[PDB]
Order: structure tokens, then C-alpha cells, then sequence
């Protein structure tokens, strides 16, 4: 809409005051023209017919119950928008300022949320099992990370090609936690995940084991459900990318660290520059080291931890 721009004041899934970017007309809308050509944000309001309504607020105050996955969903696009601006050079999710929409109150005890190729939808969870998905930075960035693979790479979702599709996402995901900085780890959905259980998520890339996930290639899903194991097999990936981050010793192979930084300029030069729709598995790796090689040189420690980080994976 047209407006002028102003701040707005609120709390967020977690009860966490914040302030986000609206825009005035009569009421106060959660559309940030700070960034890009804007983010947007919607009520679904219970149904699935979307984008439903973009959001509009009285008073410009957002402590309503009602409020919070709104809040958290725009105030995160935001900073998933900050994260790619900052530290890829990458406007928005398409390079050239797409504007971001976003709705959130998605049907009724919705647990999940999605990319449906033009936005991210946001269900509000069951409450047992999730709370309001937007409360989970990772899983904003997640999500959001699929709309740059379907411009970029545009890996194919199903099966391996699938499974990187996943890892990325899980990926930036993570980085964009860690960015933001709170509380970071590299488990998936942690801050959404069962209110009534603490210390578990929905996935873990330092040791995928613990939800079941494969660590080795030997181990991986090769049925058809969840279309061929996209969120499954990811774990292998997701286990080399800590690897190469963090470092460690993997069924006996030895992963020197190179941080989260490379590790996130390593993938992000692959997903942009070498991968493709049906890359598989050793595709990755090839893109990986040749990433590595364009950024740190053919005799690099980074280019090393690479090929250590996928040997210790079985991905050759
Ligand atoms: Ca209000
Ligand atoms: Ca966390
Ligand atoms: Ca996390
Ligand atoms: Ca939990
Ligand atoms: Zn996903």
C-alpha cells in the first residue's frame, strides 16, 4: 500500500519485545519499506486461501496473543534479509529486491510451514507438537533459503538433488540463526518444537542419528517416501557442513574447521555458481571444492576440510 514509513512496537512468539518496520494509511500495516521493494505480511486467519489480508493494526502496537507469529514472521524476514544484503551481496531472494510476503495463522493446528513458490506460510502449530512456526528464526531462514535455491540452482525436489535442496536450506538456515545470535545451534526448529519437551527438534546436523537421519552415505534412504528422503538424506549433507565448520572425527575421518563464515561463502558460491537442478551427491562435492579453490586457492586448508568433510560422509 501506499504510506509513509513507521516503527512499530511488539513481542513475538517467545514473548520477546522487538520493533518492526510498517507503513501508515489510516491503519499501520507490517510492510518494512526499509528493505528491498518491501516485506509484507498477512492474516490467513485461520483458513488457506492465500495471501489472505496484509496485515493492519489500529495503533501500531503488536502484543496481541493474535499478534506474535506476525511479528516474528516479518521482524525475521527482515533479518534473513539482512543476512543474505550483508554477507552475500544478495538482494532479497530472487538479487533484484523481491518483495517478501509472508502469511502467518495458516488453517488450524497447522504444524509446518512453507515456500509455495510465490511467499512463506506460517501454521500456527498444534501446540503440542509446535507452537507458531515464525517464532523459529531457523526455520524463517529455512524456508525463506528455498525461494534462493528455486532462483538460483533450482534443485529438483525429490531424491538427492532433493536432499541438497533440504541441506541448503537447513544451512543458511542455521547461519542465519547464528547471525542473529540467539541462542544458536545447529539443530532445526528447536525454539518451535514440542513447548512441553526441552532440548530436542525436529532435526540435528552435528548428529543427525539423533531423529533417525542418515551421517553416511551407506546409510541413506533410498525408499519413496517423503519424496525419496529429501529430509532424511539431508542429513548427510547437513553432517558434512558441520564438519567443515566446526570439524571433528566422522567414522574415523578427521574434519579441521574452517568456521561458519567459509563454510557459508563455500555454499553459497555453490548453490550460485555450480549446482544445478539435478545435481546429486558428488555433484555437491565437485561444486564444494571448486567453490572452495575459486575462494581460498587449489592448496587451501578450506579446500582440504572440503574433501575431508565429504570423505567422512561417504560422498565421493
Ligand atoms: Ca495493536
Ligand atoms: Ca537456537
Ligand atoms: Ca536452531
Ligand atoms: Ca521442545
Ligand atoms: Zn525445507
Amino acid at each position: 500500500i501506499t504510506g509513509t514509513s513507521t516503527v512499530g512496537v511488539g513481542r513475538g512468539v517467545l514473548g520477546d519485545q522487538k520493533n518492526i518496520n510498517t507503513t501508515y494509511s489510516t491503519y499501520y500495516y507490517l510492510q518494512d519499506n526499509t528493505r528491498g521493494n518491501g516485506i509484507f505480511t498477512y492474516d490467513a486467519k485461520y483458513r488457506t486461501t492465500l495471501p489472505g489480508s496484509l496485515w493492519a493494526d489500529a495503533d501500531n502496537q503488536f502484543f496481541a496473543s493474535y499478534d506474535a507469529p506476525a511479528v516474528d514472521a516479518h521482524y525475521y524476514a527482515g533479518v534473513t534479509y539482512d543476512y543474505y544484503k550483508n554477507v552475500h551481496n544478495r538482494l532479497s531472494y530472487d538479487g533484484n529486491n523481491a518483495a517478501i510476503r509472508s502469511s502467518v495463522h495458516y488453517s488450524q493446528g497447522y504444524n509446518n510451514a512453507f515456500w509455495n513458490g510465490s511467499q512463506m506460510v506460517y501454521g500456527d502449530g498444534d501446540g503440542q507438537t509446535f507452537i507458531p512456526l515464525s517464532g523459529g528464526i531457523d526455520v524463517v531462514a529455512h524456508e525463506l533459503t528455498h525461494a534462493v535455491t528455486d532462483y538460483t540452482a533450482g534443485l529438483i525436489y525429490q531424491n538427492e538433488s532433493g536432499a541438497i535442496n533440504e541441506a541448503i536450506s537447513d544451512i543458511f538456515g542455521t547461519l542465519v540463526e547464528f547471525y542473529a545470535n540467539k541462542n544458536p545451534d545447529w539443530e532445526i526448529g528447536e525454539d518451535v518444537y514440542t513447548p512441553g519437551i526441552s532440548g530436542d527438534s525436529l532435526r540435528s546436523m552435528s548428529d543427525p542419528a539423533k531423529y533417525g537421519d542418515p551421517d553416511h552415505y551407506s546409510k541413506r534412504y533410498t525408499g519413496t517416501q517423503d519424496n525419496g528422503g529429501v529430509h532424511i538424506n539431508s542429513g548427510i549433507i547437513n553432517k558434512a557442513a558441520y564438519l567443515i565448520s566446526q570439524g571433528g572425527t566422522h567414522y574415523g575421518v578427521s574434519v579441521v574447521g574452517i568456521g561458519r563464515d567459509k563454510l557459508g561463502k563455500i555454499f553459497y558460491r555453490a548453490l550460485t555458481q555450480y549446482l544445478t537442478p539435478t545435481s546429486n551427491f558428488s555433484q555437491l562435492r565437485a561444486a564444494a571444492v571448486q567453490s572452495a579453490t575459486d575462494l581460498y586457492g587449489s592448496t587451501s586448508q578450506e579446500v582440504a576440510s572440503v574433501k575431508q568433510a565429504f570423505d567422512a560422509v561417504g560422498v565421493k
